């Protein structure tokens, strides 16, 4: 391991996947795949097939009970996940993906961001066998209340998400808590829509103003429960009030 | 276009964006993979490096007003959108995934799946021009409360989402509104854990109520917002006033 980027809080992230080529859309590609080649970033995948014995390399099990859809087989999941902790060493928390798990935001990932080490367990069918869940699994997130085909998507999402905070891979994130204020880039006017001219002006005070009212305003008519986890500044309720008077 | 495969709810996905090559990770593979293959779902890229004119083939520019980040170029956006928008002909709804966008659940998933083309926009870098979302933009929805370094995440996120609500895809999503209950495969007994004895029991009744049971309890536990949303059945009302006195 070597090179001259700073890599201090590097992070280190293993994966347990059936389908570890998806992967490469986050390690090959744009912010994610230069972290990766800066050593930044390392994702590491186990396959459970790899662990299987069968002649079919069978990776799917019936549940008890009946039903219409498989689990994940025990045995080569559970064989993965340990190969991956030896891996890993000390330190490293186990993450399982699904819909029933605590409810991913920006401050939950930047709780996950202070883990140098992570393992993402990524369930495919109707996920895993409860008992794997309480013997092997350190915390169980969702990245939002809909059901995916696997939790590959989940774990891509939580590593891009995490590595954002990885100090040197970016070249601001829910600024304030607040959704972000529009953005204008040329040209001056688009389908007879000018560009705020207040953003034309060159004063920098005024500027910070108008994307601190705007996203105020933003927050208060699309996601107004937002406004309610925050208290906001002397010059934010000011900013606010403006905005809401302007409204009506 | 031919196969034997009924098709009748076929969707059609348009995408622009700069990393097409991500988008591998569902068409290739899995349960998305397969849908592709049987033609249920077909995803098209058009990447705006393709519309640029530059030697240098320039897909962002500078906000006006300043700031650290930059944005997607203009032109390239708009006339690889135009492009798409021309291929998918009439009904085609245009999409762009943003953190300030609605909230995507399981609800929003169905009401999206009814469209049989979308046209999904990856934003990169701080996201669009305000002006592209006014002209050119149907619905903003968001995957979750986090910053992605791209749109595309939360694009294949919809996708996938969407697809299992497609007849055909899958071979029971927050049933009831709840949280998943407890699945158990082999073996019955792991590090000492024993599969409940009712799974095992052939009592298809009483397998169908302790797993709604578990469903009410874990869903009163985990995420009791999720209760509120919903009028529970006679039955519901009953199960989980048993699974909150056994709690207590
Ligand atoms: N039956 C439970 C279960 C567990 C795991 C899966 C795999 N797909 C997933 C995983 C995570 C998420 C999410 N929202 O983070 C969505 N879909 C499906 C079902
Ligand atoms: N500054 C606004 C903006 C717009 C677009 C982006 C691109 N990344 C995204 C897109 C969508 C989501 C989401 N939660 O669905 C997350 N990250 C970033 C910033």
């Amino acid at each position: 391991s070597s090179g001259l980027v700073p890599r201090g809080s590097h992070m280190w992230i293993g994966v347990i996947s059936l389908f570890p080529e998806m992967f490469k859309a986050i390690t090959e590609f744009g912010v994610t795949g230069r972290a990766v080649k800066h050593n930044l970033l390392k994702v590491e995948c186990w396959n459970p097939r790899d662990f299987t014995f069968d002649k079919h390399k069978t990776v799917d099990d019936r549940p008890y009970g009946g039903g219409p859809g498989m689990l994940m087989m025990v045995q080569p999941l559970r064989d993965a996940i340990h190969t991956a902790k030896a891996a890993a060493g000390e330190g490293a928390k186990v993450i399982y993906l699904s819909p029933q798990g605590r409810k991913l935001d920006q401050g939950g990932v930047t709780e996950l961001a202070q883990n140098q080490k992570l393992i993402l367990v990524c369930g495919r069918y109707e996920g895993i066998d409860e008992r794997l869940i309480q013997t092997e699994i350190d915390e169980e997130w969702s990245i939002g209340d809909y059901v995916l085909t696997g939790g590959e998507l989940p774990a891509m999402t939580l590593i891009d998400a995490v590595a954002r905070f990885i100090p040197g891979v970016l070249g601001d994130s829910f600024a304030d808590g607040l959704l972000d204020c529009p953005h204008y880039t040329r040209p001056e006017v688009l389908e007879g829509l000018t560009v705020p001219p207040v953003l034309m002006s060159g004063h920098h005070e005024e500027i910070r103003k108008w994307r601190l009212k705007q996203s105020l305003q933003r927050t208060w008519l699309r996601r107004p429960e937002l406004l309610e986890g925050l208290a906001l500044t002397d010059e934010q309720r000011k900013l606010l009030k403006e905005a809401q008077a302007e409204h009506n």
